[PDB]
């Protein structure tokens, strides 16, 4: 009840004639909280964070996409924004629908599933085809590795160090970063995909990590085999509908990103001074090392 009151205050303070009649927490990330306001608006908010210029880019991307996409699929359209080092708020009309989940997918008929895959391939084809906020993942990883070496690397165990070095060797030998670059959503998982009443794709949210990056990026979660995502076959079928893309390299890219995840988690802990993340990522290295 306290969070909500503070945020109600801040919204009314920064957005003058805006009156909050109702407000509830509708979701969060580790660094942010989203509120549903007057059963009509989403307000995404974040306080003093690592990515100081963060909601600025996300806003620029919504504006660029709302200008240049021709699609029936809805994405946030920013009506309110306040951006500062200490606090950032984006407001838009709530995109209505039901988030895609494995459970829901499994109730869909084969035809419904096909239409959804087609809708997704279609959206991605259009977004990736836009004449275009660069992101270089290889370079980012190298910089993160340098940060590790400068901070906690020497205190890690041999098993941990070997996991990291083995990954860096793979990163150095892969060719998966040498392909097409385009504007990608870059966090394209089923918890960001909204379905209408006929199980068709009706909206997509959270372009907060979006940028000009490897084309393979937008298939990483579609290809993921986990309890949260639909499955590898879902991503394969979409890749086939999308067309003109090397499927084996897309899978290599996903597999490399998945291998990086524990390390990414450690790095997040270091940068944000959150020991819990350092510990979790290290423990995940052991779990993966002993999986057979
Ligand atoms: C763009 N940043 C993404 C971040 O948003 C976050 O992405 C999540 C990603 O973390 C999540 O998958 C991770 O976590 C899954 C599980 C532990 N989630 C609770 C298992 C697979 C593992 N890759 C996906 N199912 C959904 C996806 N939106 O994690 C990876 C990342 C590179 O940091
Ligand atoms: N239905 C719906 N839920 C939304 C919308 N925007 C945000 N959410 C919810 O609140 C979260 C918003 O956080 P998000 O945009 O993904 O920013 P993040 O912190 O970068 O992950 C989502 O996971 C959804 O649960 C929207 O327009 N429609
Ligand atoms: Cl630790
Ligand atoms: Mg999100």
């Amino acid at each position: 009840a306290t969070n909500v009151k503070a945020m109600k205050y801040l919204i009314e303070h920064y957005f003058d004639n805006f009156k909050v009649d109702s407000i509830e927490i509708i979701g969060s990330g580790y660094d942010s909280v989203a509120y549903l306001v007057n059963n009509e608006y989403i307000f995404k908010t974040k306080f003093s964070t690592n990515k100081k210029k963060g909601y600025a880019k996300e806003k620029a991307i919504y504006n660029f996409l709302n200008t240049n996409l021709e699609t029936n699929v809805k994405i946030p359209n920013i009506e309110y924004s306040y951006i500062s080092d200490e606090l950032s708020i984006l407001g838009y009309k709530e995109i209505k629908g039901t988030f895609l989940t494995p459970e829901i997918y499994s109730t869909m008929s084969e035809e419904e599933q096909n239409l959804l895959k087609r809708d997704i391939a279609s959206f991605l084809r259009q977004m990736h085809g836009l004449d275009y906020c660069t992101i270089d993942n290889k370079q980012n990883v190298l910089e993160e590795y340098i940060l590790l070496r400068e901070t906690i690397y020497n205190d890690l165990t041999d098993i941990e160090k070997d996991y990291i070095e083995s990954f860096m060797e793979r990163l150095n030998a892969t060719t998966v970063f040498e392909g097409k670059k385009c504007l990608c959503h870059n966090d394209f998982s089923c918890n960001h995909l909204l379905l209408d009443g006929n199980n068709r794709l009706t909206g997509i949210i959270d372009f907060g990590d979006s940028g000009i990056i490897d084309e393979y990026c937008d298939f990483i979660y579609l290809l993921e085999d986990s309890e949260e995502e639909i499955g590898t076959n879902f991503g394969e079928d979409i890749l086939r509908m999308y067309g003109n893309i090397d499927i084996e390299k897309a899978k290599e890219y996903q597999d490399i990103v998945e291998e990086y995840y524990p390390i990414e988690t450690i790095v997040y802990g270091i940068k944000n001074i959150k020991q819990e993340f350092i510990e979790n990522g290290r423990k995940e290295i052991y779990k993966r090392t002993y999986k057979d």
